[PDB]
């Protein structure tokens, strides 16, 4: 017997969308399952009618590394030497998947994150670990600008977002490059900003995606008068951290993208893990009020952890869809790019968390309610400032996967629905007709 009040006229941040990644040969592992299962995986990830409807696609900028193998390894870089450019589309094994999802599903937000600059730019001469040489800052600035221009002029792919560095705090056993927040400001102020201005780059910069979810790596660039001009989006991951406000980022009026999170420690594919990531979306939208939220892989060959929404077995050429694909789909399928979060009772009762969104251009709306508790909860939703005739519920539980339910009549801007325990329900409706 709890009440949720959804206000139509109290709005918050604009949602840029949701996405996943297929970096490190995982885009080719989808094709290795055959054309039939490949289209099924594309449909489960990007379809807005029977899939998660992800609107952003995250890829890796080829660095030319020699680590890993064909199942999980790096791609060739378009600039293997300082004096050699190699615009061979076969170097990027993610291009065929991008062309397919952009044509069939209209996914028009392309983000390429740089895990590491080429080995000839690094202080250790390798894409694994190390840092960017200070005498190579201009080379890496041109490296980023030439990639955005030629991916359009040579390959016909419009790169809308560029990630300057993936986890600048960490040196890994794979493609990685360590940065300090001061070195990032020097790179932005003295190199990236003048180069991107000179090349007329219109792609938005996703700032160095910190492993932990904080803005500490972007504070220096945000407070610099020249660097702040192209800190369009402050990117960050949520590995081992929690969702917190970004004070300096919000003061500068920039965007916040949570570009990667997954379960590298456990292997839970049930509704319990699915509600963990739905709760992470709710926390990302209410406390930080960010704009975009990503998972790590959409489909990967790792069947032993939760690094991907779809676990593919390359031996038997089969895949298994975890519950987290549908729980995240409770947000991603309906909340399209350009939507706007509106006010809603964020915690009406114990273990129930609600957010509300709307499309300012069409009048459509969506109310996502989570119930990660053990008890059934009857919730009465009062719609303040808008009076639709009905809403359509979509529920994901231990026995349901984004399942559409019977329409619920809205009587005098109010409707009721009992949330099953360990479930998530999204109510979709339209105010214009
Ligand atoms: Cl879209
Ligand atoms: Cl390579
Ligand atoms: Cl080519
Ligand atoms: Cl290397
Ligand atoms: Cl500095
Ligand atoms: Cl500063
Ligand atoms: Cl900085
Ligand atoms: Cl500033
Ligand atoms: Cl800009
Ligand atoms: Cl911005
Ligand atoms: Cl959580
Ligand atoms: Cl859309
Ligand atoms: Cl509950
Ligand atoms: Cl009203
Ligand atoms: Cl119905």
């Amino acid at each position: 017997a709890s009440t949720v009040t959804v206000d139509w006229d109290t709005t918050y941040q604009t949602i840029d969308g949701f996405g996943v990644s297929e970096a490190f040969h995982q885009s080719n592992n989808i094709a290795r399952l055959g054309e039939t299962k490949q289209n099924e995986i594309y449909d489960l990830l990007f379809s807005t009618t029977d899939g998660a409807g992800f609107s952003i696609f995250r890829s890796i900028l080829g660095d030319g590394g020699t680590w890993g193998n064909a199942d999980d390894g790096p791609n060739k870089t378009m600039q293997p030497a300082e004096d050699v450019w190699d615009w061979n589309e076969s170097n990027d094994d993610q291009i065929p998947m991008i062309r397919a999802i952009q044509s069939k599903y209209g996914v028009d937000q392309i983000l390429y994150t740089v895990w590491s600059p080429p080995a000839w730019m690094k202080t250790n001469g390798s894409v694994v670990g190390g840092s960017l040489r200070t005498d190579k800052y201009q080379a890496y600035a041109t490296y980023l600008a030439e990639h955005i221009k030629n991916y359009k002029s040579k390959f016909g792919i419009e790169i809308t977002h560029i990630g300057i560095q993936n986890e600048p705090n960490l040196e890994t056993s794979y493609s990685s490059c360590r940065w300090s927040p001061e070195e990032l400001r020097i790179f932005m102020r003295d190199y990236l900003v003048p180069t991107f201005d000179k090349e007329n780059i219109t792609a938005k910069v996703v700032f160095a995606e910190n492993m932990s979810f904080n803005e500490q790596y972007a504070i220096n660039s945000l407070n610099d008068p020249i660097a702040v001009k192209r800190v369009d989006i402050v990117g960050a991951h949520n590995y081992g951290s929690s969702y917190i406000p970004f004070t300096t980022t919000k003061s500068k009026g920039k965007g916040i993208w949570m570009t990667e999170v997954s379960d590298m420690n456990g292997n839970d594919t049930t509704i319990n893990d699915g509600l963990r990531w739905a709760k992470e979306i709710h926390d990302f939208m209410t406390i930080t009020e960010g704009n975009a939220w990503f998972y790590w892989w959409g489909a990967c060959f790792k069947t032993y952890n939760g690094e991907g929404l779809i676990q593919m077995d390359l031996n038997s050429k089969t895949y298994k869809v975890a519950k987290r694909l549908y729980t995240i789909g409770q947000f991603s399928r309906f909340i399209r790019p350009g939507w706007q979060r509106i006010e809603a009772t964020k915690n009406p009762v114990s273990n129930v968390y609600v957010t509300a969104y709307k499309d300012p251009k069409t009048g459509k709306f969506a109310i996502v309610a989570i119930n990660n508790g053990w008890s059934k909860q009857s919730i009465t939703y009062t719609l303040k400032g808008f009076s639709p005739a009905s809403v359509t519920p979509y529920t994901t539980s231990s026995t349901q996967n984004l399942e559409k339910g019977s329409d619920i009549t809205v009587n005098n801007s109010s409707f009721s629905f009992e949330l099953a325990p360990n479930s998530i329900t999204t109510f979709v409706g339209d105010t214009e007709s």
